[PDB]
C-alpha cells in the first residue's frame, strides 16, 4: 500500500491490479509479469525495476521516476506516464497504445518495436531514443525533442509534429520521407 | 507566318491571335503588349523578345526558345509550355494559372511574383530560380530540380513535390515549413 518500502521485493506475478501504491519504494522491484492493471502508481520509485511482461493498463504512472526501469513486452494501454521519467528505460515490444506521455522523459529510452499508436507524448524529451520498429500511427509528438534519436522514415509521415526539435539530419530525413530527393 | 523571319521587329501591341508562327524566328523583337492568344508559337525562337503585357493565353509554345526574354507581367493562364526554354527569362508578376510546363528549362529565371497557380511543372528544371512571392496553390513540382532556387516557405506547403530535388538548406526549410523547429 501506499508509501510503503518494497525496494528489491519478490513481486514477479504478483496480483496487485487496482492496489494503491501511490509514492511506493519499488526501486529495484522484481514485478515481471506482475498483474499491475489500474493500479495507482504516482509517484512512486519504480528505478531500475523489472516490469517485463507487466501488465498495466489503465495505470496511474504519473510522476514516477521508472529510470533504467525494464519494461519490455508492458502491456501500458492507456496507461498514464504524465510527467514520468523513463530515463534509459527499456520499452522495447512494450504496447503503449492510447497512453498519455505529455512531458514525459525519455531521454536515452529504448523503444525498439513500441507501439505508440495513438499515444500522446506531446512536450515528452526524446533526445537519444530508439525508436525504430515503432508504430506511430495517430501518435502525437508535438513539441517533442527528437533530436539525436534514431527513427524510421515512416514516422516522419504518421506522428503530427508540430514544435518538435528535431537535428539537421532528422529534418532532412523527414524531407526524404515525403518524397523529396537529396539525391 | 510559320517561319518567317521577324528578328528585331517591331510589333508592340500588334494583334496576332491565333497566329500560326510555328518555327517563326522572332529574337529581340518587340511584342510587348501584343495580343498572342492562342497563338502557335511551337519552336519558335523567342531569345531575348520582349513580351512584356503581351497576352499569350492558350497559346502554344511547345519547345520554344525563350532564353532572357521578357515576360514580366504577360499572360500566360493556359498555355502551353511543354519542353519551352525558358532560361534567364523574366517572368516577374507574369499569370501562369493552369500552365503546362512540363520538362521546360527555367534554370536562373526570375519568377518573383508570378501566379503558378494549377501551373504544371513536372520535370522543370527551376535551378537557381527566384520563386519570392509565387502563388503555388495546387502546382506539381513533382520531378522539378528545385536546387539553389530561392523559395518562400508557403511553396513547401503547397506545391507537390514528390521526387522533387532539393538542397540541404531546402530541405531543412521544407521541415521547418511544416512545423518542425530546429531552433
Amino acid at each position: 500500500l501506499t508509501g510503503a518500502d518494497l525496494s528489491y521485493a519478490n513481486l514477479h506475478h504478483a496480483n496487485l491490479s487496482r492496489a494503491n501504491l501511490r509514492s511506493a519504494d519499488l526501486r529495484n522491484a522484481n514485478l515481471s509479469h506482475a498483474n499491475l492493471s489500474g493500479a495507482n502508481l504516482e509517484e512512486a520509485n519504480l528505478e531500475a525495476a523489472n516490469l517485463r511482461g507487466a501488465d498495466l493498463h489503465e495505470a496511474n504512472l504519473s510522476g514516477a521516476d521508472l529510470q533504467e526501469a525494464n519494461l519490455t513486452q508492458a502491456n501500458l494501454k492507456d496507461a498514464n506516464l504524465s510527467d514520468a521519467n523513463l530515463e534509459q528505460a527499456d520499452l522495447a515490444g512494450a504496447d503503449l497504445q492510447g497512453a498519455v506521455l505529455d512531458g514525459a522523459n525519455l531521454h536515452g529510452a529504448n523503444l525498439n518495436n513500441a507501439n505508440l499508436s495513438e499515444a500522446m507524448l506531446t512536450r515528452a524529451n526524446l533526445e537519444q531514443a530508439d525508436l525504430s520498429g515503432a508504430r506511430t500511427t495517430g501518435a502525437r509528438l508535438d513539441d517533442a525533442d527528437l533530436r539525436g534519436a534514431t527513427v524510421d522514415p515512416v514516422l516522419w509521415r504518421t506522428a503530427s509534429l508540430v514544435g518538435a526539435r528535431v537535428d539537421v539530419d532528422q529534418a532532412v530525413a523527414f524531407a526524404a520521407a515525403h518524397g523529396l530527393c537529396l539525391a
